[PDB]
């Protein structure tokens, strides 16, 4: 969990412009967060980048783990291997509210990550699902009550949340 580079931007909350992959790599944390959907299935976005950087293991991984146990519901979680990335990679679903779901599960999604004491993650429903980014750090920021490392990719991003916030 040597995380170096953050931003504190409250007490429990922290953020880098960096690639989560590289972030994962570099610091080997206890967990690791994917912004993933109810049925695991990483195809792009960080799903996908976290998913690549195990080599595959991660989808066939949790191929498994929706043929025993279902998929997940938005909002929800589940916590399989973080395999060469981390200990533990916390799978959870924000809502992609460009598909009607609901942006109330935005804050749900957050309340997983206090399960765990240290978590290197991205923000939630940003991208494909359409969420306002800078309103998904506020529901972290609001939800949140462990320690959180953010990453974000984009700089241009990261610029205007880091703008808005402090
Ligand atoms: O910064 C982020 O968490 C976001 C995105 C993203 C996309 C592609 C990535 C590819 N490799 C690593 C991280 C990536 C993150 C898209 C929406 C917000």
């Amino acid at each position: 969990n040597s995380f170096s580079g953050y931003l504190k931007l409250t007490d429990n909350v922290y953020i880098k412009n960096a690639d989560i992959v590289e972030e994962a790599k570099k610091v080997k944390p206890t967990v690791v967060v994917n912004a993933a959907n109810v049925y695991l299935k990483h195809g792009g976005g960080v799903a996908g980048a976290l998913n690549k950087a195990t080599n595959n293991a991660m989808q066939v991984e949790s191929d498994d783990y929706i043929a025993t146990n279902g998929p997940l519901k938005v909002g929800g979680s589940c916590v399989l291997s973080g395999h060469n990335l981390a200990k533990h990679c916390l799978h959870v679903v924000g809502p992609n509210v460009n598909k009607g779901e609901d942006i109330q599960l935005l804050k749900s999604a957050y309340e997983n990550f206090n399960q765990h004491e240290v978590l290197l993650a991205p923000l939630l429903s940003a991208g494909i699902f359409g969420a306002d980014p800078i309103h998904s750090l506020r529901v972290c920021v609001d939800t949140v009550r462990t320690n959180v490392y953010l990453a974000v990719f984009d700089k241009n991003l990261y610029d205007k949340l880091v703008s808005s916030f402090l």
